[PDB]
């Protein structure tokens, strides 16, 4: 139905390192997505960067799929085992450190993460990752 990647990058962070990591890790599907970069700031030179990637339906399912084929079973179960749902969209917040330092998807808490939001039009949702979690095992 649709998928979105969203990350807030700070001054102290290596913006390029993150971009390359993300565009590579999700390569080459992410090459077909709409990329957005925006910069916000306060009144005292405090800049935040908002990096986004939109996936249309065509690449939506394929984006979820690639996340499923990359995430370790441990973290996957940790998902099913779960509060990451609002409406029909699933919010998966990944650890920035782990992805750029070890190309590894490790769930993390909060908004200071690489956020992946998937939108379903079926709700039900569980059974599929379960069959996969179950399958992998």
């Amino acid at each position: 139905n649709q998928a979105i990647i969203s990350v807030f990058i700070h001054e102290t962070e290596d913006y390029n390192k993150i971009v390359n990591t993300i565009e590579s890790f999700f390569s080459p599907l992410i090459s077909n997505s709409k990329k957005n970069v925006t910069t916000a700031q306060g009144h005292y030179g405090n800049k935040i960067i908002i990096l986004e990637y939109r996936f249309d339906r065509k690449s939506g399912e394929q984006f979820f799929k690639i996340i499923l084929e990359k995430i370790e079973t441990s973290e996957l179960m940790l998902i099913l085992t779960t509060s990451h749902i609002d409406g029909s969209k699933l919010y998966l917040r990944f650890d920035k450190q782990y992805l750029i330092a070890e190309h590894r998807l490790v769930l993390k808490e909060g908004d200071d993460v690489i956020k992946c939001i998937i939108s379903f039009n079926t709700s039900n949702i569980k059974e599929e990752i379960k069959k996969l979690v179950n399958s992998r095992i």
